[PDB]
């Protein structure tokens, strides 16, 4: 205890000294062995302190204060030489920063290898957060590790920007590896947005940004970034403001993340919100045409980014006009969804009480385009379960300016009625583990593994025979998940649907 306050008194002398170093307009050669030699000192000691004891340099921050003070103090300061007219070697200068870059990646990937070795883990063995199974050192441990890798994932983007590339592939893995490690943690989405930024992909921006705020440990910077973004994407939606069947699929799809961006930006700036209802026209009526296109313009993943803005914007709006805005808007993509998988269902039937059961459509005969959609009506309907009071009493603050409603009760009740003729048994599902079993976990579960919201829709454990096929298993899965969540809404103590002369309907208000 007394050793470990001993280096970190060390530690802050030779930081005073590195700080006043850095503080001078220009460094000399002599300066520059100097500042190498305190950083050299710096690391060791910090990285003592790391390996002597984890838990305690977690209460300390040494992370942080390592990465601060050895790494990205200097590296700024580097980046402002390069630039300086008065630095008569620039090109010199960018050479020491990328080799001490470099140096900084041999750093930390053998601090990873440390931490392993002295704290008795793999890494690998703890990339699944879903995987059921941590010792305190451990846990430590892990965090420490995770910024590591979140400090690769910013030395490989430095790295990029000295050499006039933008090659982001090797920071992208870092960072996506680091969010595996924990995924409460804010900062992966966050730096993995600056990415998106830096690529232009502005969608991918937003729902980054968006986790990032979403997560236990949030970066209310990326609040401002946010703010920035979406005065952009305003003014990109008002210049482009100077049927649908007939455009493409691509030229639909980029008109459809801009009005929809738009309207979220609306929301969440909470400024120009009273042509909302014109945006959110627009936003659903593209969105219904791209539904209709094979194979889906959008895909599962995109879908899921999108069910994942519109859960934030509920959650961020606070029960107020906009946050029945968000809710409506949410509710009625997701009703279209529905919608187009009912379509797709009966595709591939008689009435409920007269269906026979040689005649149930198999899971198994799930068209592709079918299949697309389910993760995501799922995951908004995980998410309804778990905010009863957000639509019911269904949001009445939406007008669209054509004043044709979207009826998701109605479209809900079909989906029951359909649903009915589905048999999902092709594959077991069982409560409890056994030798003969695992555990299925779906796909975008574990994408959204850390989205706050969803911390309150049911966690249960599924079962699966090791034997079966892990495809149509997860989609019997789907299909449990949803009709347990129409039998819910059915069960509620005041109903929007209900099983009513012969069939599922709506019974929520004109």
């Amino acid at each position: 205890s007394m050793e470990l306050h001993r280096l970190l008194r060390v530690a802050d002398n030779q930081e005073l000294q590195l700080s006043n170093l850095l503080s001078r307009d220009r460094i000399s050669p002599e300066g520059l062995e100097k500042m190498a030699q305190l950083r050299a000192e710096l690391l060791q000691l910090y990285e003592r302190c790391i390996l002597l004891d984890i838990e305690f340099s977690d209460n300390q921050n040494v992370d942080q204060i390592l990465w601060k003070n050895a790494f990205y103090q200097v590296i700024e300061k580097f980046r402002q030489l390069v630039k300086d007219p008065n630095v008569e070697n620039p090109e010199q200068i960018r050479n020491r920063l990328l080799e001490l870059l470099d140096e900084g990646s041999d750093f930390f990937d053998s601090l990873l290898q440390k931490l392993q070795v002295t704290y008795k883990f793999k890494l690998e063995d703890y990339m699944d957060g879903l995987a059921i199974r941590l010792r305190k050192t451990v846990k430590y441990a892990l965090i420490s590790a995770q910024r590591c890798m979140i400090c690769q994932g910013d030395i490989a983007r430095y790295r990029e920007q000295a050499s006039d590339t933008a090659n982001y592939g090797k920071a992208r893995s870092w960072y996506l590896k680091a969010q595996h490690i924990a995924p409460k943690n804010g900062r992966p989405y966050n730096q993995l947005a600056l990415l998106a930024v830096y690529t232009r992909r502005k969608l991918d921006a937003v729902y980054y940004y968006m986790r990032s705020l979403a997560a236990s440990n949030p970066i209310l910077t990326a609040k401002e970034s946010l703010m920035s973004l979406f005065e952009e994407t305003k003014r990109k939606a008002e210049q482009m403001e100077k049927g649908l069947g007939s455009l493409s699929p691509s030229d639909l799809n980029k008109r459809f993340i801009l009005s929809f961006l738009h309207a979220h930006g609306k929301l969440f700036t909470r400024i120009g919100m009273e042509t909302f209802p014109a945006v959110a026209e627009k936003v659903l009526k593209e969105f219904q045409v791209l539904l209709q296109h094979s194979p889906s313009p959008i895909g599962s993943t995109r879908m899921l980014q999108l069910m994942t803005i519109n859960m934030f914007a509920v959650h961020n709006s606070q029960r107020s006009v906009i946050q029945e805005q968000a809710a409506a808007l949410g509710l009625a993509m997701f009703s279209l969804l529905v919608r187009r998988c009912t379509c797709l269902l009966k595709e591939s039937l008689s009435s409920p009480e007269d269906q026979d059961d040689q005649d149930d459509i198999k899971v198994s005969s799930f068209v592709p385009d079918l299949k697309e959609l389910l993760p995501s009506v799922k995951v908004w309907s995980d998410w309804m379960l778990g905010y009863p009071d957000t639509w019911n009493p269904p949001p009445t603050s939406l007008d669209l300016p054509s004043h044709v409603a979207v009826d998701v009760w109605s479209t809900l009740a079909d989906f029951c009625n359909i649903l009915t003729a589905v048999n999902q048994s092709e594959v077991p599902l069982y409560k409890d583990p056994d030798d003969d079993l695992t555990l299925l976990i779906l796909e975008e579960d574990r994408l959204l593994s850390g989205f706050v919201p969803l911390l309150a829709a049911p966690q249960d454990p599924c079962y699966v025979e090791k034997t079966s096929d892990k495809v149509i298993a997860a989609d019997c899965k789907r299909v449990t998940v949803l009709k347990y969540f129409l039998e819910a809404l059915c069960g509620q103590e005041e109903p929007l649907l209900a099983f009513k002369g012969g069939k599922y309907v709506s019974v929520a208000p004109v």
